């Protein structure tokens, strides 16, 4: 049974849903609150989200349902995560081990924000996550994994083929990768199946700096236009 999706209120843990884009069977397991910057002070409300049979999610993308049965596979994350069938609005309630879960994301999470623009009904969304080292073997060098979502907003195919990636980093060192596709694929965007999303590490040294990019579409018309990243940036240990 489908729900109506919340209109001013976060969804409690354990509320079965569908993305609003390529939509599958997913359950949230708490929200944390992110800074939008839409470059087309403003907070919004995310959510920590473990799919199944196929991640960060918005709340404008939770499409809820209720069902009955133990829908949700990967039952030996949510043997660990949630408590079985109850009696509350989410019959799903979260264990202890959700709530140390949730206490160690916390502080991860704070050096993540959320960077959209749209350029030529090409909305692009960005976000960074912190996964790194103080110190690396020899010398200090961490990463991070930044999630990429692109959105046809128009009726008109196109298609990404190149990437050009502009990452500077603290030191005053800045690389520049101008490369074919993304994750080794060209996705197509039209009337259906008109968003996609992919994610990747950047690697650093220094914990610090911003990173920009521009994709390369092409029309079925033989034009070829460029749109950009929002600039966001790779922060480390309680700094913005
Ligand atoms: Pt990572
Ligand atoms: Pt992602």
């Amino acid at each position: 049974v489908f729900e109506v999706p919340k209109q001013n209120g976060k969804y409690e843990t354990g509320q079965l849903f569908l993305h609003s884009i390529f939509g599958y069977r997913g359950v949230v397991l708490f929200p944390w609150q992110a800074r939008l910057y839409d470059r087309d002070g403003k907070t919004h409300t995310y959510y920590q989200v473990l799919i199944d049979a196929r991640d960060y999610v918005s709340h404008e993308d939770i499409l809820p349902y209720t069902s009955t049965d133990q829908v949700p596979i990967q039952h030996e994350l949510f043997e660990r995560f949630l408590l079985y069938d109850q009696t509350k609005a989410p019959p799903f309630v979260a264990r202890e081990t959700l709530r140390a879960w949730q206490e160690k994301n916390h502080p991860w999470l704070e050096l993540s924000d959320v960077h959209r623009e749209t350029t030529e009904n090409i909305r692009v969304t960005v976000i960074p996550f912190y996964m790194g080292m103080r110190e690396a073997q020899n010398s200090h060098v961490y990463w991070w994994r930044y999630c990429i979502r692109l959105e046809n907003l128009d009726s008109d195919v196109v298609q990404l083929r190149e990437r050009h990636w502009r990452i500077f980093s603290l030191s005053g060192t800045l690389e520049t990768v101008r490369g074919r596709g993304v994750v080794g694929r060209e996705p197509v965007l039209s009337k259906e199946q008109p968003a996609f999303q992919y994610s990747s590490h950047v690697s650093l040294q220094a914990s610090s700096g911003h990173m920009w990019g521009t994709f390369r579409f092409e029309r079925p018309d033989g034009s070829h236009f460029d749109v950009r990243i929002p600039p966001f940036s790779l922060e480390s240990n309680k700094d913005e």
